[PDB]
């Protein structure tokens, strides 16, 4: 990792209120994101946050920790998609402050329904099946309110993997802008 009185390259950009989610969503990365989000709020509760997203998704609970923290903190959290934002990556992309959700022209967006599993007694399988169904309905209702789409349309569009271009994600309502240059 490159260094820059001697920061590292990712902490030097943290001074410019830039955070990177360029990895899978899990308890380790989401812990760093939350810690960076909380810290940047304590530094300045009104200056915007710039969260670059290049993530294929991951753990739903880890992602909801990022989501709720983004809404919990005072600063607007602008989200920029580079490369790919899929599943919980795309969800956190659509969760940025409305009007400041960007994506570069060749970035890949993908939304789908939750993934999970359950093995054991039939009773425990039902308990976990109902849990992931509530999570699916919760995420759909949040996606609908953040894109403007009707709830039933989000349902049909997330049953299977749904790949979109940056322009298609803008018209759909997942992002607000598609910039090639500044
Ligand atoms: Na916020």
């Amino acid at each position: 990792v490159p260094v820059v009185r001697s920061y590292d390259i990712f902490s030097r950009l943290l001074k410019d209120r830039i955070i990177f989610l360029g990895d899978q969503v899990n308890d380790a990365t989401a812990g760093l994101i939350v810690a960076q989000l909380l810290f940047l709020e304590a530094e300045d509760p009104d200056k915007d946050i710039h969260l670059y997203i290049n993530s294929p998704g991951g753990s739903i609970t880890s992602g909801m920790a990022i989501y709720d923290t983004m809404q919990y903190i005072k600063p607007d959290v602008s989200t920029i998609c580079i490369g790919m934002a899929a599943s919980m990556g795309a969800f956190l992309l659509a969760a940025g402050a409305k009007g400041k959700r960007l994506a570069l022209p060749n970035s890949e967006i993908m939304i789908h329904q939750p993934l999970g599993g359950a093995q054991g007694q039939a009773t425990d399988i039902e308990i976990h099946a109902k849990r992931i169904l509530k999570i699916k309905e919760t995420l759909n209702e949040i996606l609908s309110e953040r894109t403007g789409q009707p709830l039933e349309k989000i349902k049909m569009d997330t049953e299977r993997d749904n790949f979109m271009s940056a322009l298609e994600a803008k018209e759909y309502g997942l992002i607000d802008e598609v910039f090639t240059k500044r």
